């Protein structure tokens, strides 16, 4: 599993469950295709996007949909997702973990990279 | 004035300086209309953007060039950029505050909407 | 002037208004004498802390009363409070700025550490 | 396991490993007793702090070693430690999950509550 999301919710401390992730690579000319997408489980977490075999280098954007999150809870959030960019294994392999922290007005992300 | 940025550096405690920024409309087709940009300040602020004329109610991206900021300071980073996508208005006088506090594999941003 | 410290909101996307923050100076003993304190102002800012001659090198504790701000909101909050315990100083001018942002279960604090 | 600490750096993008955390909870008294401590390991995480029976209602404070971390990679950051305080199983026995994201010159904590 070479690329894992995980989300939480801030304002209720809680993993954020059944969040829709969409995640893209870019490709030859420039355009964003379609690469794979999933929603978070239970314990906030989305495993199984891709292989190590898909999940060649290249650059990536990861796409949370964070405003059907919070609609779905009853509250108008500010953004209307959050999205994560950035160039995967272009020294080799490697494990990415995106995790986002989600409240209404604010979210932050960080990537964990580790060699399995 | 309607519309701020301001960018932190969560690295050397520090304003982000020199930070490209970029703002876009979402346009009926669902393109993005580049709008205004700009670099950031000594402070880590930009302002000036748009105008209260200009500024309507909308679909906005700021686009902040992370990727750039480390770079030039020498620092490996994750992220190509940290965009922020968000709906503007309605009801009363509004501005909006973006701001954005770096590392170099993560960022957050929270929207600060007041009025005076 | 030497010390601010400002505190926003990510449920609402506001300042954070009316929070106590209380600031302590380590004692040659390792109690924790307190020093100065104030609430924020409608702009989430609390300035006049303390002055140039006060703030003299050493270790500074603030704490930001994070529970009773959501509990005069009507949130359910995690934290007791919010406690930023650091070193002050020493070469040139220094003015020091604590950001924190605020959601119900989770906070941030950022120094931005700047010279006039 | 009914309290597990996780921490991660975000200049590395990776598990922050063999940081020091130290548990404490309010005694009768209103003094901070020790409670427990560890470090965490390869992956940032730090289990088995204490049991089901040991962590009774009460007020604790998790302390986190931040200045010994970033020392030892030979960078002074600004926060002596990150201290979370709140108050545990009140409503009847919870897990808890305190997570901290680590850069010199800030941190953020958030907690995941959950019924196991």
């Amino acid at each position: 599993c070479p690329l894992m999301v995980k989300v939480l919710d801030a304002v209720r401390g809680s993993p954020a469950i059944n969040v829709a992730v969409h995640v893209f690579r870019k490709a030859a000319d420039d355009t964003w295709e379609p690469f794979a997408s999933g929603k978070t489980s239970e314990s906030g977490e989305l495993h199984g996007l891709t292989t190590e075999e898909e999940f060649v280098e290249g650059i990536y954007k990861v796409e949370i949909d964070t405003k059907s999150y919070w609609k779905a809870l009853g509250i108008s959030p500010f953004h209307k997702h959050a999205e994560v960019v950035f160039t995967a294994n272009d020294s080799g392999p490697r494990r990415y973990t995106i995790a986002a922290l989600l409240s209404p007005y604010s979210y932050s992300t960080t990537a964990v990279v580790t060699n399995p």
